[PDB]
């Protein structure tokens, strides 16, 4: 018995065709217009190339989708089409197929990304506020469109640190939120999984992404990346509990009637909730204000309902310097 505090009924209030992705029929253009230039990465579901559209010389990124149920392809395509024009969401330029093999691929705008491992050690206080605000715009947008990203992490946040451009990428795990629906907890990267996933609570919502966002904020202001570095999914919860506290975890479980896998009994131990100021030291002190800590405390909460929404986070005083600059 849990529902999102925002955008709970937004899919219910739209035409079924909006969210019934299995019924979506994409228009597949011709991949022969694109010349692959360089491999940028590979995952379990895709490989990604920098490319050039030979008809107009536009530099793009082509994500060639590996064999999966056509259902997952339709889901990602329909989600991207629903997100068209959204602020700081990667722009889908076209949906194309190899005209012979019919292998599908997604064509995105190019971003000249700086890998987060370099970047996150040289950000200023203002830079962190700026990039977190930009990422929040993308999450508020997709949540408002009834979509949970479910894989927020640095590797899915492309940042051009020269042009100050940020895009949220890889919508292949994203889903439509419907109240009371049970979702697969095998989403997100280990380090960015919310406690709800780690305790097998399936009735989660957009607030999962706000946990992941909080993990990114913590890594930036404190310079510990990833912030919660579990060795496996069990140890991931232990790492969280050593900060947020074990009695506090048990109160969350009790509230939502969550059953705890008994393997945790041997590993959680007993831990008091820690003050966020404990993470400050000389190397990160210039990034950590009272506002940053207040915001972080309101994101990295066990209780998914009590976490700030993306909009509430955007409204927090931590971002006032950014809003003032963007006005
Ligand atoms: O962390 C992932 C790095 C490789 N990678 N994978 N998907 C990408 C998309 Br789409 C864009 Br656009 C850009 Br630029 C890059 Br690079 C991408
Ligand atoms: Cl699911
Ligand atoms: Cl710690
Ligand atoms: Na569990």
């Amino acid at each position: 018995g849990s529902r999102a505090r925002v955008y709970a009924e937004v899919n219910s209030l739209r035409s079924r065709e909006y969210w019934d992705y299995e019924a979506h029929v994409p228009s597949w253009g011709n991949q022969d217009d694109y010349q692959l230039v360089r491999k940028l990465g590979r995952g379990k579901y895709s490989e990604v190339f920098e490319a050039i559209n030979i008809t107009n010389n536009e530099r793009v990124v082509v994500k060639i989708l590996k064999p999966v149920k056509k259902k997952k392809i339709k889901r990602e395509v329909k989600i991207l089409e629903n997100l068209r024009g959204g602020t700081n969401i990667i722009k889908l330029i076209d949906t194309v197929k190899d005209p012979v093999s019919k292998t599908p691929a997604l064509v995105f705008e190019y971003i000249n990304n700086t890998d987060f491992k370099q970047l996150y050690q040289i950000l200023t206080d203002f830079d962190i506020r700026f990039y977190m605000y930009e990422l929040l715009k993308a999450l508020d947008y997709c949540h408002s469109k009834g979509i949970m990203h479910r894989d927020v992490k640095p590797h899915n946040v492309m940042i051009d640190h020269q042009q100050k451009k940020l895009r949220l990428i890889d919508w292949g795990l994203a889903e439509f939120y419907h109240p009371a629906q049970e979702y697969n907890v095998r989403v997100a990267s280990r380090y960015f999984k919310g406690p709800e996933l780690l305790v097998d609570y399936q009735m989660y919502d957009y607030s999962l992404d706000m946990w992941s966002l909080g993990c990114m904020l913590a890594s930036m202001i404190f310079r510990r990346e990833p912030f919660f570095h579990g060795q496996d999914n069990y140890d991931q919860l232990v790492r969280i509990a050593k900060v947020l506290g074990t009695e506090e975890l048990y109160g969350y479980l009790k509230k939502y009637h969550i059953d705890l896998d008994p393997h945790f009994n041997d590993i959680l131990g007993q831990h008091s909730r820690k003050r966020w100021e404990n993470f400050i030291h000389s190397e990160n002190r210039h990034l950590v204000s009272p506002e940053a800590l207040d915001l972080l405390d309101k994101l990295l909460r066990y209780d998914h309902q009590q976490r700030l929404t993306a909009k509430e986070a955007m409204e927090h005083p931590y971002f006032y310097p950014v809003v003032k600059e963007q006005s």
